[PDB]
């Protein structure tokens, strides 16, 4: 007669997020950062053949990094002063092999069959669910729910205009103030890979994981009419 309490949330696809974006450095004719296909990083294009703004990266020369103790250790410009002075180095935003699908979530809707509940349903509205989506044949994609991640929307940059957030893109990468006097790889911190790695390490240390979906509970994704559901511990009142 009695059934278990169920909590379902509607899933809303947002975009694909790269697991670990990285900065490729190209040694240099000379360094070209012009909005043309002649650029060192090269121009990226949408499926319509339109150039993606800020995709050509930027060049960095020694510059004021010449002056002892002005630029921080490991900065873009400083690397030119030391190994390639006179020349310029291209900073290119590149995307890793692995990609995740980002889903926004709605409100929890209770379910039963034969009122105050035992456990209160978790707020998933202000969070985002990440599921490995490509290259498909990849270990992580095959690994299923084990590899899903759940982050607060605060850690996500939807449009990619914000540095050190999930979904960071060309707009945030160039457009960094004083970019050449900044550390190599700046802006590409706190990514999905970092969120996973931080959990796996803390887990091996016998600590509480905070990002992977498994630390939130055991879920089920059904393609009805798509929803994300979990079973509440306990029973009806």
């Amino acid at each position: 007669s009695k059934s278990r309490v169920q909590y379902s949330y509607p899933l809303f696809y947002e975009r694909n997020f790269n697991a670990k974006p990285y900065e490729e450095e190209i040694t240099t004719v000379g360094c070209d950062d012009t909005f043309s296909p002649k650029a060192t990083c090269g121009l990226a294009m949408d499926t319509a053949g339109r150039p993606i703004p800020y995709s050509q990266g930027f060049c960095c020369r020694c510059g004021p990094c010449q002056l002892l103790g002005l630029c921080p250790v490991g900065s873009r410009g400083l690397q030119v002063c030391d190994i390639f002075r006179g020349a310029a180095l291209a900073s290119c935003l590149r995307f890793g092999e692995l990609w995740y699908s980002g889903y926004s979530m709605g409100s929890a809707t209770i379910w039963y069959r034969l009122f105050v509940p035992a456990e209160l349903p978790l707020v998933l509205s202000n969070k985002m669910l990440f599921i490995p989506s490509s290259p498909r044949i990849h270990e992580r994609v095959l690994a299923g729910q084990k590899e899903w991640l759940i982050l607060d929307k605060h850690h996500v940059s939807m449009q990619g205009r914000d540095c050190n957030k999930v979904g960071v893109s060309y707009e945030a990468f160039s457009g960094q103030g004083s970019r050449c006097q900044l550390i190599r790889g700046s802006c590409l911190a706190d990514q999905l890979e970092d969120y996973r790695s931080s959990d796996l390490a803390v887990e091996a240390r016998g600590g509480r994981g905070k990002y992977l979906a498994r630390f939130f509970g055991d879920f089920v994704v059904n393609n009805v009419n798509t929803r994300l559901s979990y079973w509440m511990r306990g029973s009806l009142a």
